DNA sequence: GGGTATTCGCCGCGTACCTCTCCTAGCCCGCAAGTATCCTATTCCTTGCAGCGGT
């Protein structure tokens, strides 16, 4: 009862979460089968897309994403550092969860 | 068509700092400088025409 194509490769955390809630309601979830990818293809298959772009082979990466038009929403560590505003990992991680409280 | 092997081409290969050098090639047109040449004088000689005393 889900709406993933069948041969989607999709985020996990997408996935989960798309079932979990679904199943609240009487609705069927989809079936998941993990995947195994070494770190030099994980990195590049990421939503952020200036997290992969910073990273190596930035040409492949940015003209993918042009054509698909993504759209990054600055979540990692490293986005926010090439912005210039506090990270979410330490000290800056009250001011994100209040940032988040507030706009929502 | 179709599963397979083989080839081609792209992607990647540490951080921070110090010293030194060198950074387009070739044509072209105005232009400064330096020069050989040409016209400019002086002195000698032998003509050609206009005044001019003289009768």
């Amino acid at each position: 009862s889900s709406d993933f194509l069948e041969g989607e490769q999709v985020e996990y955390s997408r996935v989960k979460i798309a079932n979990r809630e679904l199943e609240a309601n009487g609705k069927v979830g989809a079936t998941y089968s993990r995947d195994l990818l070494g770190i030099t293809k994980a990195s590049l298959a990421t939503e952020s897309f200036i997290s992969a772009a910073s990273f190596q082979e930035t040409t492949r990466v940015l003209t993918e994403a042009a054509v698909a038009g993504k759209r990054d929403e600055l979540r990692g560590l490293k986005e926010n550092v090439i912005v210039g505003r506090l990270i979410p990992a330490g000290t800056g991680y009250a001011y994100h969860q209040d940032r988040m409280r507030r706009r929502a």
